[PDB]
């Protein structure tokens, strides 16, 4: 059973397959399409859209997974990553829909030039970023853990990492000297899982 | 127990929870909050954010649920409503996410002077709407059932027919004589569900 995770974004919706994969010690292969390559690879993946996961058995038999968060809920769901009871799988899905309103903001800017994107990022960061900051804050003030949810790793621990470093890259002081429950729950990702830590690190 | 759904909002974001709890037969209250109360209203609302759900139980303790489709996808999971095996499980996160990227389409139309918005609607009904449509289409073939995943009522299935709504909303005529296979998917859905059948007339 082989997985090859199919993306042309190292930055883009393929992080959270991969992080989660990472986070649940399980291997993978990463196939990056080049922009050149793409019209002759899209009539090959079934739907027409990356990210996709391909899942070849040892029979040579083929499974294809489209719709990136999909995919990263069903590893995640699979490996104990989408929360215990409950009430810890619905905090699951409210900070990821935190997460994901954040990561709209952030796909504003995406594919401009020079400017809109200068005027995006200054209309964002001042609008509905920080607002949305605040909100995952609070959030992750009322975990019952460490973490996102609770004090072990779901989905959105590593949904809310990655999209705090789009924001980052829009400002690289954006957060500096704010949001201590932001950085606080990185540091704490980090501990839960070494994995994720030398990932993340490399 | 008590449920309350509070909403602007209307043709909303609101609908998914409210197909939800219809579908799970299940008694709940809408407060419909106007524009002109919202500014006095909000900050009673945990995160200021709706569509919120208050829940007060017999001895007047007071829970709130925010995030809709986290919402939706709580009272869904605990309604039989997400998937009975981890590939169908899979199977309505996939869906729900191509709906939610039509969604997305049609958000871009919202607020707009009917200027740019008589600009939008042409731009996205000739660009990604059909493209989506056909992804639905695709996926609704795939299903190993009558509805979007198996033979039984999932969250994927209201998350559509509220989308396709929205587009319809923007020309009436879209999908006609188009997409059998959505508007099939609408007529099994009604035949599963007596109670959505009811709430979509009344």
């Amino acid at each position: 059973d082989h997985i090859k995770v199919i993306y042309f974004n190292g930055r883009g919706r393929a992080e959270s397959i991969q992080m989660t994969l990472v986070a649940a010690g399980v291997n993978y292969e990463d196939e990056r399409i080049s922009f050149q390559d793409w019209p002759k690879i899209k009539p090959t993946i079934p739907g027409g859209r990356l990210p996709a996961v391909k899942i070849t058995d040892n029979h040579g038999h083929v499974k294809w997974m489209v719709e990136s968060l999909a995919i990263a809920r069903y590893m995640a769901k699979k490996h104990h990553m989408m929360g215990g009871t409950e009430e810890e799988y619905y905090n699951v899905e409210k900070l990821i829909g935190q997460a994901e309103d954040l990561e709209h903001e952030y796909y504003k800017t995406l594919m401009k030039p020079e400017e809109e994107k200068q005027k995006i990022i200054k209309e964002i960061l001042n609008g509905k970023v920080p607002v949305l900051l605040d909100i995952i804050c609070e959030s992750l003030k009322a975990s019952t853990g460490k973490l996102a949810v609770g004090d072990k790793v779901t989905l959105a621990d590593l949904v809310l990492i990655a999209v705090i470093d789009h924001v980052t890259d829009l400002d690289k002081e954006f957060l500096t000297g704010k949001y201590p429950e932001i950085h606080k729950h990185r540091e704490n990702l980090l501990a839960s899982s070494p994995r994720l830590a030398k990932y993340l690190s490399d």
